């Protein structure tokens, strides 16, 4: 009766991504967050076990994971490092618009880059004024012979400077109708006029790179147009249905970490001459986090499921999956720094990091408002 | 890719049972609450399609549904009458205790009579003085001869009266190990010294008979015996495992069909001059009330899929499942009833009625409390 | 130190309200929900000890009883009978349009029989196509001669049938600005032409007649208008503005009984050999419980301080004093019935009715969702 | 009617704390959390306006602040800079004990001193195994002659290093009865053989040095003694019920800051062609936040007038302020990063620091785990 549970497959590769995560990211995680850098053991350690980008297909080089195994991998990572969890999860966010509307011609280009570890991917959509409200973006693109001419700047973009390769949406057409005037396109880092703002300053996920693209008169080739002139906001909202999910599964595995360690604590920790877990109020807290956790994980999986087969109700699935899950973690997080008292206050310990870090799930890939919003309308509709 | 969702089978099922109960049940469910009787056309109209006790193995004439088809007959009855859902629910709660425990010839005598409908089961566990604390429980069974003894009372048992066997529990050795000194028998609706106490007055779930079993010298044969003598608690407890679930799946069904009337309503109910639907905080409570809703149902079939296994972390994740079933089903009832309005407060509509049954789903099968508590012990082991 | 807390003088009205609730209003609250009926005997031990109607101006023969002298009267009847609370909420709802708006005249003719206690006044708004918006209503009042002919129906009106004056806000120039077109009329039991509808049948304050007003051309005086023509709205909304904070104070009273039972029944009912009350994650929900209920106590004072003085900021402080405590009397009621067990799940025990009560406190005076759109505007301005 | 409202003197006092804290404290909040360095800006002008300490009693020098006025003193600090607010808070919590129970002449020696702002006090209670469970403390002190000798450690002190005087618990006589074998002590940061730990590094309140203290055999005279030789665990807890309250203001502070820069930027920030405020959803997020805090604020002043009157019942109403207050700190906090969308989560507004401050509160002056125990037990007995 093989319902409503991952393949044995899933779960050997969840314990493989695991040994990768406790071994060799784990170590790093308390550093990369204290000075800010990138996770570069874990991306190396992720490299060479094929977890960077496990979703491109078996054609390009890849691993050819399906959504639920992805997810797996998202979560294992987030685990133990939020910041490395980003690897995966932001290399699938900029390469799926290829993967959903790119020529063959793009897909072998960039594709088997990514697959073999040599580039990492970004994606640029938001803007200073047009965060939620991407249909609103100012970002330009203008042809000029066969060349195209991008200006205008995008915020707030994971993995800046680090990634090669920039999945860019830019507005093809200023009078052209709203959501159907915009165009996706790959820039390079080292294309002409294309600079990096200062990495901002973060709560959490502080390893993570984050920083504004800025594109003064960008000339680039005709052929790194993705899809079809005007279509790019349509892939960009069919990329989200799938990336929803992913930072579900990151919510799920940042809990996961911050219970787990929770959970050893109260064992060990005693007051009043017992463990703190044999105090009742303390079992109900970690009862709760423990329910809410595995209806967070299940939602999530069953998200997956769908993003893979392309349900129908992808969207609700998803947004309901993404809003639940980061609503959950923090929750958990925060009772998770409480369960250690001082100690969870201080950075010895990484609970206070896992806090910082779940507040992150909320704000990106839509705000939970934005969630609520696409949730309502998909009920109504 | 079948991961994570029912089969085909699974969803013709819940179509068939959606259309006995839309047609069936529902037109009943008012009356049944407000005479706070049996709902007898929800009986035969089970029986008829075979909906009254689907679990019951094919060797004893049963339809021998797995434990997520059960599931999801009781969801979709109690989508339109908690009440009438309890038909199916404890039909499985009395007969479990035969099916994992009882002789051949124990469950050949009682299990084809349930099968056809010409018998309901009932589970007599509880105690005036021992609810939660079972192991206490002070009604006792005496050998005397080839014959039991039972003296004692059973509290709260729903459908006794309408019942023709009881699975009842009793001490059969007070000086015996705490725990291991109970055993199961099927007492009959006509066994001499067997009274039933005044109907409890409730809360909801009106039509659902809830009534003290009362024990004064009840003589029964020897071959009443479910299991073996003193094993009967745990026969109770790896029941409760299989059966908390079923409550979830009841509070799944309770919440939906109150988002069923309450988004329904807000469709149509116009104030300010828009649909009550267009309020932005009613699109955000209907979002919650869905994700809520969406998570419950699937930790319900996840743990569903753990009974019809026999998964060894059943215990957790069943009691996570009622738990967060029911609290979930409690919020979501209050918010239908707020939806509406005034009209929301009348039992001229179905969502009050709604609340009060979503009420029962927190403290039967286990108190919400006590689900913690097995889940905080599960964790910590 | 004076600061925060009710007077000397407010503490013995408390004892005083408390005695005659204990004694005369308690014992019969179950019988009042169980067979629907105005709670007549409270109503004539409220009359005896002047609590039916004491905001009513010594000029009139009231007690003139201060905006928190009479929040604690309700609060102190509501935590035995909430239907009971009615008599003296409705009663100032009713009178309020008079006080702050009438003419010595109109004041001189109905007040006084408020004050002795020979009749009780309702209030009649809402409609059923305008509850929340009320500046919608339809109900229509046209001149004829010195006289004023009524035409329409009030929805959901308190205490209708038992009140001898009813006062009633109609439309006065279907032709004026939205808002500034309604004025408000006292219309008498047996004016002709008016008639009541069934009445309700509800989740809870069972014993609260509420019921439809029907006016087929209700010729009426001259002399019967509130106020000025065109100002019923603003009087409308001024009087809401005050009684909130009465629905608030009867909140904080049906919650008060919950946790008095709740309290007085983990402290005796023992389970696994200790006292409930001995188990943590009990006594961490009864610290919730407590907690809430004096957050939201003081605030309701608060707030009738507010009420008492007019300070400018009333509207904010009302509107979240109500929302605040009805929201957690929704909470602390539901958490109550847990307590109990199955016990809480029956009409033996008086907590279901209080969970009952504890919903309408969310829907009427405003539903939480205009208090929440009330707040935003107030913060926002 | 001068109920439920602070003094005009109160208010005066409100606006004078807040011109210095928008003046001379906030400017510096965020540099003082980014270095993690004391507030000295802060110090120096809380000190040259008489707010660096103001409970003192006049007739040391001091202001004589009641205790409602020094919980206003604590939040408008507090709405600006968690660091700066501990100031006057630790300075009350490590003087407490000496005015609770200290002679005429310690009182002289040390007072003065706090009043003029020569010195800050900090307060040594907990250590590394004994936190929540004080009576547990393993610090001893010895007579030797006329002096004592301190031995052992005290963990989380804030303040240490930069305050002159330590007021220490230690355990008198380990043989005497559990809880009262304990004294208070008055330490100078140069005592011979008394160190401090590296500082703390944590989530928040990152201003505030938090340092162990370290006893190797220091001598110190007789006259050091603060009260009766074992009744200092007496002193600390008497303390504690005062002390609570002041960090419910510090909470009602935080949450204030964050809520008055949430309604600020979502009346300016536009998405979709409207500011962000005129979404129903954000209304209702601001109606909550708003009516939480506003619930919370009167509690803690409720509690605030209870511990200037030494109320029966402050224990109760001290820890349910402290417990309320924190939890709904944390939530608004965590909701108002949310509101700012991306820039929330940067360290450019100051939310994400209100919020990582917001998190200490529920842990300090007794966990709200502790917080639920002590009212508990206070409800019960
Ligand atoms: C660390 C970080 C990493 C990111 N990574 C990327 C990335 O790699 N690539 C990329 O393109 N983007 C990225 N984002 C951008 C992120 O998706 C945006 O912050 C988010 O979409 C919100 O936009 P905003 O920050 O402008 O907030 P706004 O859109 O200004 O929203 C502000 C507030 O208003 C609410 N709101 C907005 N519209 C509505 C509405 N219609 N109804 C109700 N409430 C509403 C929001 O929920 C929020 O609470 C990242 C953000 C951060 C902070
Ligand atoms: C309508 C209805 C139908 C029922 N149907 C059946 C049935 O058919 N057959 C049957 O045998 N039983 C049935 N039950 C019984 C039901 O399972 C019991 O009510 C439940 O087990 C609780 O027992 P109690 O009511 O005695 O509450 P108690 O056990 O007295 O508990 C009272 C309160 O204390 C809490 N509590 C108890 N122990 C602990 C603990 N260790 N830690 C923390 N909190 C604790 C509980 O959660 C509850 O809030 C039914 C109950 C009802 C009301
Ligand atoms: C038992 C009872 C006693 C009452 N007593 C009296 C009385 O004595 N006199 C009297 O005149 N009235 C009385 N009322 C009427 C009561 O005030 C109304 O029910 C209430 O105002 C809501 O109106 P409605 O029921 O038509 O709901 P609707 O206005 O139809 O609202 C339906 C739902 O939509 C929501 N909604 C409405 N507008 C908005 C908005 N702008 N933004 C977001 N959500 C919105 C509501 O909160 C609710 O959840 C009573 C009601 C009841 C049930
Ligand atoms: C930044 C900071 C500043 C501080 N300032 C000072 C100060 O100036 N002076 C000073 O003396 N102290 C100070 N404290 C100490 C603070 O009061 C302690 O951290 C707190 O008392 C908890 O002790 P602990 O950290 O050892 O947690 P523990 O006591 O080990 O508790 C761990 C967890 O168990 C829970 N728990 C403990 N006992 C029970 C129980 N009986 N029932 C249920 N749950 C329980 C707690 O709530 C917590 O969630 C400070 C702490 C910090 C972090």
């Amino acid at each position: 009766f093989d319902l409503y549970r991952p393949t044995e497959e899933h779960e050997a590769l969840r314990e493989a991504i695991r040994s990768v995560a406790e071994d060799k990211i784990a170590p790093h995680a308390a550093d990369v967050d204290e000075q800010s850098r990138f996770p570069q053991e874990a991306y190396e350690a992720l490299r060479a076990s094929d977890f960077h980008a496990p979703h491109v297909a078996e054609e390009y080089g890849g691993v050819g994971a399906d959504a639920l195994a992805t997810c797996i991998v998202i979560e294992e990572i987030a685990r133990v490092c939020a910041s490395s969890s980003l690897i995966p999860a932001v290399n699938k966010l900029g390469s799926m618009p290829l993967i959903l509307s790119g020529s063959d011609e793009v897909k072998q280009r960039y594709l088997p880059e990514l697959a073999s570890g040599e580039a990492m991917f970004s994606y640029g959509l938001s803007e200073r004024e047009a965060g939620s409200d991407t249909a609103s973006m100012r970002t330009r693109a203008v042809r000029d012979g066969d060349d195209w001419i991008l200006n205008g700047q995008k915020s707030w973009i994971t993995n800046a400077g680090i990634s090669k390769y920039y999945t860019v949406m830019a507005v093809t057409d200023p009078d052209g109708p709203r959501g159907r005037n915009i165009s996706a396109f790959v820039v390079h880092i080292d294309d002409p006029g294309f600079s990096f703002g200062e990495p901002e300053r973060k709560l959490g996920i502080k390893g993570s790179p984050t920083r504004e693209l800025i594109f003064d008169n960008v000339r680039i080739p005709g052929d790194r147009l993705v899809g079809k002139v005007g279509e790019g906001l349509r892939t960009a909202l069919r990329t989200l249905d799938h990336t929803r999910v992913t930072i579900g599964a990151q919510a799920v595995g940042i809990a996961q970490g911050a219970l787990d360690y929770a959970l050893g604590y109260v064992k060990e920790r005693k007051q009043f001459g017992k463990a703190i877990a044999d105090f009742q109020g303390i079992q109900f807290m970690l009862a709760d986090m423990a329910m809410k956790l595995e209806a967070a994980r299940q939602m999530v999986y069953v998200a997956a499921a769908k993003s893979e087969r392309d349900d129908a109700d992808l969207s609700f699935y998803g947004a309901a999956a993404k809003c639940f899950a980061s609503d959950v973690a923090m929750e958990i997080t925060t009772d998770a720094v409480q369960l250690l008292g001082g100690y969870g206050y201080t950075r010895d310990y990484p609970v206070e990091r896992m806090m910082r870090d779940a507040k992150i799930t909320q704000i990106y890939e839509g705000t939970n408002q934005i969630q609520r919003v696409v949730m309502a309308r998909q009920l109504l509709k």
